[PDB]
């Protein structure tokens, strides 16, 4: 008997997650304009289809785009997903708050980079979003003149 | 297990902005001076100031703006922004802050808002296994890139 199988529930970390750091081996892929200088922005897991949804964005050719990867998980624990070539995986370290993570990428061409990464979610409480609310409702502030800023399409540039 | 010391300094780092609300919407709508995305606060608890470091867009673009707040006797702080600000913290934590800010303008037209922002917070720990993971697959410390910090300093 090999390994045992892993009870999984990630449904829960599903949230606003945002990168922290990448390294890569071929520098390339990450340097401005790079295919991996990703800014994530969204993780979405669904524990019974064994999936991961990645919204992120990139700049490409001087202009920002929106990207949505969908990722499978294999027996073998790792995710398989295409993206700038075939790629492989693997999260290494996994709570709450972070995500630490090893991607192994081959692109059009054959050649293989390996990628390491850092992500943090940015968790918001009930506690604290329902003192939010009240303290709204207490100044008499309507609900329509609020603004999400955690999912609006209009906001700043990295670079 | 261990957890760093509290400190009202050690507040200070990234932030981000989650809702905001207004008394008058257009101060928070495209172009309004109130539609603020923050980037780092930094406290100080010797000077009992807040600085406070966002970015917001003005006619078409964006803009990085940095704010000193000054605390009261009151415990409520004053700033210089579009006008005069007095802004109070209604709750703090390690990961939230909600506040309420009274700001009147040029013209004596008076607003109140509301925010929520959350920190965003790095572990010592979750540092320690990106790097060892890091060193484990021969990758050189200068082919790292920090996409926390520019996001926190944008153009
Ligand atoms: C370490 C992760 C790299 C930087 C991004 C891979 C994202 C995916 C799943 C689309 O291949
Ligand atoms: C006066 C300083 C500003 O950063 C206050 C923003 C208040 C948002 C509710």
């Amino acid at each position: 008997a090999q390994e045992e199988e892993a009870e999984q529930n990630l449904s829960e970390l599903s949230g606003p997650w945002r990168t922290v750091y990448i390294g890569s081996t071929n520098p390339e892929k990450i340097q401005e304009n790079g295919p991996f200088r990703t800014y994530f922005r969204e993780l979405v897991f669904d524990d019974e289809k064994g999936t991961v949804d990645f919204y992120f964005s990139v700049k490409r050719d001087g202009k920002w785009k929106n990207v949505h990867v969908k990722a499978t998980k294999q027996d073998d624990g790792t995710y398989v997903a295409d993206y700038e070539g075939q790629n492989v995986f693997k999260i290494v370290s996994l709570s709450r708050t972070h995500l630490v993570a090893h991607n192994i990428n081959v692109d059009k061409h054959g050649q293989t980079t390996e990628l390491t990464e850092l992500f943090v979610k940015l968790n918001v409480e009930d506690e604290d979003l329902e003192k939010f609310w009240k303290l709204t409702e207490d100044k008499g502030i309507d609900k329509k003149n609020v603004v999400n800023f955690l999912e609006n399409e209009n906001h700043p540039h990295p670079e």
